[PDB]
């Protein structure tokens, strides 16, 4: 049958992931797959702080010097990703005739409420912001559950930790509106000036740099995660990142250890502009022992409007999880 692994150049990452149904896919291996991919805005994008302690620019240090550039930073990376991931599995949902979707509703949302979970109406839906615990996006990506989830959660707080860990992506070059009128207030404080980064309007063209690590995903929670990368266009939400994108997955490779960053790669580039740090790269990832991604191969192996393609799998192996969480939690309570 079909193999998107094989399709595209993928296949020696199989033994690195994990596999629906094994009765340890709770239980951490000790490697990853790395993902190295770039961002390029086709308009303005917009970068906005979110509380205390974030950020919107950042140094690099490199041969020539030091620049700050714009950044991208990792939990905005994880909303714009999973936000997207959601869509997708909504447009999922809304391809299925009446056979696909009652394969739904009793493979999938029966299976959830045989394992205690509440958001369970044959309607599916999720939101990023309640969320229901078991969907893919969920599972991938992370979510704080308790009761409210789960009938089986009474006094606890089940907490599922993003499996995909992005690096910031780094802007190469420093191409922002000279902005001095950026004004944020606190009580009696206010601040103003050329050096206050609150907003930040990044110009059209500018490319950065991106780094994802992935760890104990299955084959189907690999691609349909690298496709939702690849198919980010419309950013918003309340992420801090406003406008339209281009992204492109470069390269991924297999490790028990990580092989670079993106901050490197982007210092390693400093100052360049969008083909020659696409050339620059694609040698540097060679030489690292990367797997080229044909980013176009990607984008058209995957049906996410098929209801027998990938999303099929991705929601066996999303309910597979949960029921294994689930379990884990039981055997793990100490009784009650
Ligand atoms: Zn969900």
């Amino acid at each position: 049958k079909r193999d998107v692994l094989a399709e595209l150049g993928l296949g020696d990452l199989r033994p690195y992931l994990r596999s629906i149904g094994d009765k340890d896919r709770i239980f951490p291996k000790a490697h990853r797959i790395e993902v190295v991919f770039l961002v390029r805005a086709a308009n303005y994008l917009l970068l906005r702080t979110e509380g205390a302690g974030t950020i919107n620019m950042t140094t690099l240090e490199y041969s020539g010097g030091a620049m700050e550039v714009p950044v991208i930073q990792p939990q905005k990376l994880m909303a714009v990703t999973r936000r997207q991931m959601l869509q997708l599995l909504r447009e999922y949902r809304d391809s299925l005739d009446e056979v696909s979707k009652r394969w739904l509703v009793q493979e999938v949302i029966g299976k959830a409420k045989d394992l205690g979970f509440k958001k369970v109406s044959e309607e599916w839906n999720c939101t990023i912001q309640g969320m229901d615990g078991f969907c893919p996006h969920c599972t991938i990506f992370g979510a704080a559950l308790t009761e409210q989830h789960n009938e089986k959660f009474g006094g606890l707080s089940i907490g599922i930790k993003t499996r995909v860990r992005f690096d910031p992506a780094f802007a190469t070059q420093r191409r922002i509106t000279p902005e001095t009128h950026n004004k944020v207030t606190e009580g009696h404080l206010s601040m103003t000036g050329q050096a206050l980064f609150s907003e930040v309007h990044v110009e059209p063209g500018t490319v950065f740099i991106g780094r994802a690590e992935l760890v104990d995903l299955t084959e189907p929670e690999l691609v349909a995660t690298l496709y939702s990368l690849a198919t980010l266009r419309e950013l918003g939400g309340r992420s801090g990142i406003y406008g339209t994108v281009r992204v492109e997955i470069l390269g991924v490779k297999a490790g028990k250890y990580a092989s670079t960053t993106a901050y490197d790669l982007a210092a390693e580039n400093a100052g360049k502009g969008y083909e020659e740090v696409k050339k620059n790269l694609k040698e540097r990832l060679e030489k690292l022992g990367f797997t080229p991604v044909d980013n176009s191969k990607l984008l058209a192996a995957v049906d996410h409007k098929d209801p027998n393609g990938l999303f099929k799998d991705l929601w066996r192996s999303s309910i597979d999880f949960a029921e294994k969480m689930v379990k884990w939690v039981e055997e793990l309570k100490g009784g009650g």
